[PDB]
């Protein structure tokens, strides 16, 4: 069952970023307080889209994108990665990843039933990982 | 409205795109010729420059936030 | 039987060389046309006469006579001719081929009677390198620059007709081109062919990725 | 048997394009009207000599030469190529193409001899889109 | 008037030459009299550097379009 | 000292390699440091221009000399 | 046995490079005159180490790299190389070419012992081509224009440079030496060589007839 | 003497031939060498226009009346 | 027998060349008066040497020698000559005619022997022709 | 066995053009020093190359073609030439001469093993009377 982040966190972290900045030792503290618990696709998507500006969205899509790729690359380089299953019917797409698959878009409950734990923490350490780039880029 | 947004002389590249985005997105066309529209203002708005520093790019940029790394990254400090 | 060139033609034809210039590809392509079939001595000369003005025509003169005598001397190093017969008897004077010869100046008629499918042939081709050499005669590649306010696709024209219109052998043409580009074509385009993360080996793919990189202004 | 194009339409399409330009719809529609008959490699060599500027003429050759060689991708790709046979002793190398095979070079009437329609119809399609791509990049 | 023919400063060689041949032609001389009128004219008009340029043949140019082709190629490019 | 070297305003980009080759080679850095840091450098200093002509490189430089070889290709000639 | 190139020989090979430069004839003769023997790589590296500086020296390193490289596609592709043998166990490694192979790294007594001449000669020959790419590139023709105070050997003399140490074909420097000698060179010399009885093909000719019927001023 | 004559600047060439040809052939040189030294006078004097007037002949001049006759064809009629 | 011309009538005509210069009509009248009997060779080259300065007479010299060798041309064309005669041993050498020949060089008796009236006509209207050259040539 | 020429001697050579000038009587000694043994067309060819400039080198690549080519005449002239042989198989062309024949094109080792001693020793007095016109005409 999904449960969805507080707004009062939320709002929280977004003051944080809008007055500390996105490179903060504080923020990324906050950051990774807030990254936890395995997110899905659109838990990450909502709070980059609320907490970042517009074109620090999108450098963030791009850079998250580009480290979903590099983790699909070492998924199909080891048949034994947590998000991929021994046969290849459980092979994972970057759909499903990016939560573009069928039976997941725009529905956060769907997501949450298909999805893997390490899916999730995939997804979560390649969303971490691209807001570190985005932030050492932005300033 | 977003086709009266010019770079001016002497504001930056990130709070340029910061506008520009802002009134792309919070105006009447459909989500999907947002993104087309930014680019296509991004190359013909931000002064010549700009302009040509996005024209020269020999890889080909397809996204507003590849265009906005780019520009970051080869831009003249001053 | 003669039948003349239409008049129309003629005078379309004129009016091209009097708007183009008789080195354009496509008046070239225009006499070409009007070459198609073989033409008597008188025919050449009337449309030349027509077509030209006075000192082309006078030079045009001057180069298919020299070139007739080229032919003629071809002619007497080899027997086997198509003007040529394989007797004495049947061998071709320069008089027979500007139409001079006996029971040929002036008449057309006289002229279609007595000249051979190879003669015809000889002269339109003689008369077709003339028209070449005099249009070459009549109308310098390394003091072409691009002008501030110039745009490139001009300046990319006027250097390639230049330097294919010019003394250069086949081969060493792209070279040039290539060369003349990265260093004329002020100093901005020179910097964007300069930066060029692929390397440009035709003058072509210069022109296309400095069309594609280019300051729109 | 080879018939050349009309010194009177080659000229007419020549005027059109000096005073309409490349991209004007009516010169494209002028285009596609002489581009009716499948026409021999020599004719619309020939014809973007005359009609054609020496620039537009070397981005011309250009682009045709990268559209003739994606067609010989998909030739090899698929064996029912129209230009292509069924044995191997009929597959359509480049040098058949741009008419610079054996018996061909400069001669057009052992060019009309020697090719097939479907080589004919697939030469004036390719020589028909690079007239499109040249006419977009000029202006 | 064939007489009253210059080569301005400023025009070119054939232009003037067709001109010349032009009046020449078309004036009320004897056909046996227009070509050593034209090379005499070709002479003695044709600004100072022509008219030097066809001084200085080393062969002897004895019609006017043998004149016409010595003078296009050895023509100051200008 | 290394990392007090910048390409003067007039110097030319060889010399500047020279030097600071030099200076990095003869330090008391590690024999593993020395790459990365001479390519570091010659993307930090070497003025503008050429900081610029080394960000917008289409390919991948990880090598001091495919650098100067790259920047001696593209350079301003001046 | 191996025996090291002298230290005198190559301190005036040094010394040469330091006030010539890289790219003067004379010192690209005498590169080819301590190029004379087989050279093992030993020699040619301590050799480049000494007479060029270390960015030039990064350079070459790479260039060699590159054209052993090349030699060694060329070896794969033909099992008849000097370098290589007839069976598969003598094919050669570009450890083997670079001086990296085992009992070769750093001892030139043991490389020069395992190495084939074949082998040497193909190395130098490398080398000699790293080194001229590494001087054509450490440091425009159709920019050259005849100053107006210029004399014309001096012209001339800019103009062959830079003709011939430019990226032209071997085949196109001639007509384009010609063809700039005709428009640039300003244009009193322009109308001399125009109003030329002769018929001028060769910049030998063109220089002689101008230092002739120049203008002693 | 000889070796002493230049042709003025507003001397004719017939008068300077002439009066050049009498101070050589009524001097003391050997019969035999006063072509060549006319010859060699004619080109060194005889002010630079007609001295670049002899050089510039397509055709050898070996006398001195085959170069007179070439000068008086070929002179600036002034 | 060889008579010499008078050296008053030769002075007169110096001073005539002399005032009036080398192409007024009446300095080629009085030409043509001195030219009336046929001269020999050594009247004329020394009428010349007196009355031309040292450039016209170098001009003259090669002018005469250039028509002599047409007369000899046309005399090789023509085996009637009235310098010729009818076999081959009557055949002219240019040194006969230039006086250069055995029995001639500097002697005007026997070149007034040994030459023919023909022989001394064709020299005069040679040189009469030669003068008119290099009149019209010095000015 | 070809030996090439001392770069010690070629540089002092090459100063003593550069300070004393082509035409000094030093220079044109110590240019008969260094033309002391029969040359091949490689030796000289370099040896002008580097001590000439570009412009004094092709007036004298112009010169030795020009001096080679009367050297040619004469050899045909005469089938005694040193460079000739007495049947028609020796004549030698002006390929064999600068160098340009088969089996000498870049390679001294073979110029040297094809060529004879007279034609070097011809070679080299061509190219001194070549470097003298030259020097002649330059200052």
């Amino acid at each position: 069952a999904w449960t969805p982040l507080e707004p009062k966190l939320i709002t929280r972290l977004a003051d944080t970023v809008r007055t500390k900045g996105l490179r903060s030792p504080i923020t990324m503290a906050e950051v990774e307080a807030l990254m936890s618990s395995p997110l899905l696709p659109h838990d990450v998507t909502n709070l980059m889209r609320v907490i970042l500006g517009p074109a620090p969205y999108a450098l963030w899509m791009d850079a998250w994108g580009v480290q979903l790729q590099t983790v699909i690359a070492a998924a199909t380089r080891d048949p034994r990665h947590p998000a991929n299953g021994q046969g290849r019917g459980e092979r994972t797409n970057l759909n499903r990843l990016k939560g573009l698959a069928d039976g997941m878009v725009g529905n956060p409950q769907g997501q949450a039933a298909l999805l893997r734990p390490g899916e999730l923490v995939a997804i979560t350490a390649s969303a971490l990982q691209a807001f570190r780039e985005v932030a050492r880029l932005a300033e």
